[PDB]
């Protein structure tokens, strides 16, 4: 009765008319300019991609198909008896545009325990892999070993019509989306519950709860955070690293599989996605070194020695967002309702009342603001879930819905190869003169 | 004696301040527009980049430095008694600006010999994939599974200073040139020449000579053709798919193995580097169809059947370029010294006389001349390298040469985190009016 794919197909070619019409008459007016700062700075405030399914204020913060995530937490489906949305139904939002139905969401839910499935190959790998080879690198690899079940590798291979991409993209991106949890399971267990089995996914579950139960964990405040935890990781606009490249690449025609992996890699990166483990390990430092709780002065002193040593202090700062992240607020709401008494939880309060005041007296971050990052960790560390370095995997996890989620448009739509073109600092220079 | 890490030391501080100077005069002109069709179309047309080792122009195609392929091929020093250019001194050319001696190519070579050693995690892992898994995604699962070996990653973690990130990126970057030949080779293999090893490096030989060996093949026109392949396939400006995603991943702060990982995947798109194979794969169709010799009039129609059943025509157009590209030139001219009688080759010539009229006809590409992939792959077959699904792990190979000599300098000039603004359609029209 529920059939995504179905909906998606009425969406699709009245999207397509609409973008059409608007180009005939706007699609030479100018939007911005690009000045060598920009060009320099990492395209920092340029407008240059069209991405669908969520939009980021500078002010404001996210905004999932037009809803902010506290209009989320209120809109979306619940679990029975549950309080966070599950991210099931931000799929459907980011998707379709619409608000699900819990009708709907339980057809999400059982879509994805019906196709979460690992080829034997993958499971060889992964048990293959050596315990010190990072978590963000077994899963990358896995998922690109994931490649030979591409449905849209396939179908290219057949020389389906372009006009048909789309199609294909939809079904590779269900069953990604389907089996991340048992590769992120299947690398925890392996790391961390050495000789012990994922298990088998239950038909009658939501996605976060089949997740919890592979990664071993019964606390019922568990998946509700973990619920949360899926939904609020799962976009921010298309210019972030991981969605960018997974836009970047998914615009050359490879599969969705590639595409995810090339964005893993750049959720590794410390600047990115990695910084949610960077934190907590600044933050088992500073405990040691200065021993629990901590006097302001103290804390101060220690985030200078950073600054002085030519580092960042992580989870502070944005290339966009300039006041303190909503997703940030999010969590920390989640904390005090919780956990209101942890002392990590504590110190990483503490910090929010220091660190913003010493990075704006050292006058470089264009926002002294806490990020996503700065909260993420130490709600995970609190239900037993202490293996920092595997932290970036349950983003990369939640990112997958977005990014997937685009990728079926980019492709339903049309958008073609990702190309700029580049220059030299001399080639610049003679543009201009030089200097 | 020669140590380019010391040649880097010397040159770095002096481009630091002349562009930081550059920036203090021009840093706010404006170098161009962005409009609603670039956005929507991928960039097309945006200077959007920094990117110092090679220029892209649209009429005379690539430049190395300031050099063209011609240029190159005249000055770059050659093997004994050889007449291609060895891509050891392109890659010195790259990294410093500067021709070098073929003393200093020499020393290229025995570093990258000295250097090549592969970890047994890695070997165990290729080991054991299954031969219908691509050999690119094969290649991106082992370049990402080395990062285990990443200096780089492993400085940031001990708390390096930003300043010296450029050198543990150099040393990374040579590790992983040195190790390419083998991952690759042990793939060639594995996959095709089952129950046979790679075997040793031999520290008096050059890369390609090293790597055709590991490959097993003896023809001495077969070493030259490889070292003209991997010289040209090197660099092609920034903002092609495959450079352009090192370059954003990298600006994360992911090692240099993360970032030339996630880079293959985009290569692997069948509108990136995987023409190369599909050209192959096309005219093997066709001479299926049609046998051997063909006429003009069944050509035609043969390529009007892809073009009417929403195909592309591998191996022409291009996105910047707008006359035929040099590369492909270059590649002709070796044929028509080395295999001028060959009957693909006489196919791939014919194909040069019909296609671009077609295209024109058509009306709808930009640039209706060959690419670099239209001739790659008929120079290979004739030496008996005939696995054409194997033929974009040699692009990569060589990409690693251009891609990571930049991701050098960008970490040595302190390029920022790549982070655009993006855009939904509906925001997009508002800040218009709509359409
Ligand atoms: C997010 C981040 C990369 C934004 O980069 P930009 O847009 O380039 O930041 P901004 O324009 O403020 O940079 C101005 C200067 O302040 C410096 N600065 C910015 N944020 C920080 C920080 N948290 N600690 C120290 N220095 C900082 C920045 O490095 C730059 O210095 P320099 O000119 O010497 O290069 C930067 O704020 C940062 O490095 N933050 C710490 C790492 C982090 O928390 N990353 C996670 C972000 C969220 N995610 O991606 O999952
Ligand atoms: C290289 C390429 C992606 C450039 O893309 P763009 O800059 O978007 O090309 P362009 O501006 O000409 O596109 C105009 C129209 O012509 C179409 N067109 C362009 N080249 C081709 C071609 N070779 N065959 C068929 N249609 C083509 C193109 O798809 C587009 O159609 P639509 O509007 O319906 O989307 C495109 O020329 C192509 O698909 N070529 C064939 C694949 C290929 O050879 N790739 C290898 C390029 C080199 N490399 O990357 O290693």
């Amino acid at each position: 009765s529920t059939n995504l794919k179905d909906v998606l197909a009425s969406l699709i070619p009245k999207e397509q008319a609409r973008i059409k019409t608007f180009r005939q008459q706007h699609g030479n007016t100018a939007v911005g300019q690009i000045t060598v700062d920009m060009s320099y700075g990492g395209m920092r405030g340029m407008k240059g991609l069209i991405y669908e399914t969520s939009v980021l204020d500078p002010d404001e913060g996210i905004r999932f198909r037009g809803f902010s995530i506290p209009e989320c937490q209120k809109l979306l489906p619940k679990a029975g008896g549950g309080e966070e949305p599950l991210p099931e139904g931000l799929f459907w939002l980011l998707v379709t545009g619409q608000i699900p139905t819990p009708e709907q969401v339980s057809w999400v839910s059982k879509e994805w325990a019906k196709r979460a499935a690992l080829p034997s190959h993958v499971v060889t790998m992964l048990d293959n892999f050596p315990t010190n080879l990072h978590p963000m690198s077994q899963l990358s690899a896995a998922i690109t070993a994931l490649n030979s079940e591409s449905n849209f590798a396939r179908a290219y291979a057949e020389g389906i019509n372009r006009t048909k991409y789309w199609e294909f993209v939809y079904e590779d991106a269900m069953d990604l989306i389907a089996k991340l949890p048992c590769v992120a399971a299947k690398i925890y267990r392996n790391l961390y519950r050495a000789g012990s089995s994922i298990g088998a996914i239950d038909s009658k579950l939501d996605w976060s709860h089949n997740f919890t139960n592979m990664l071993g964990y019964t606390d019922p405040q568990f998946t509700e955070l973990m619920r949360l935890y899926l939904t609020i990781h799962s976009d921010h606009e298309g210019g972030n690293v991981s969605a960018h490249t997974s836009h970047l690449v998914g615009s050359a025609l490879s599969d969705p599989y590639l595409s995810f992996a090339a964005a893993m890699n750049g959720l590794a990166g410390p600047l990115h996605g990695l910084a949610n483990q960077e934190v907590l390990l600044w933050l088992s430092q500073l405990q040691k070194d200065l021993g629990a709780d901590a006097s302001d002065e103290k804390l101060r002193d220690y985030i200078w020695n950073t600054l002085n040593s030519g580092r960042v202090v992580p989870g502070y700062g944005h290339a966009v967002l300039r006041k303190t992240d909503p997703r940030y607020t999010c969590q920390r709401e989640f904390a005090l309702k919780h956990l209101p008494s942890d002392p990590m939880f504590k110190l990483v309060a503490q910090l929010y009342k220091i660190v913003p005041n010493v990075l704006l007296e050292q006058g470089k971050a264009k926002n002294p603001w806490p990020n996503v990052d700065a909260h993420s960790g130490v709600l995970l560390q609190y239900y037993g879930m202490t293996e920092m370095n595997y932290y970036t995997v349950l983003f990369g996890v939640s990112r997958a819905l977005g990014v997937l989620a685009q990728l079926i448009w980019s492709r339903a739509l049309g958008f073609p190869l990702e190309r700029p073109k580049s220059m030299s600092t001399a080639g610049l220079e003679k543009l201009s003169a030089g200097g």
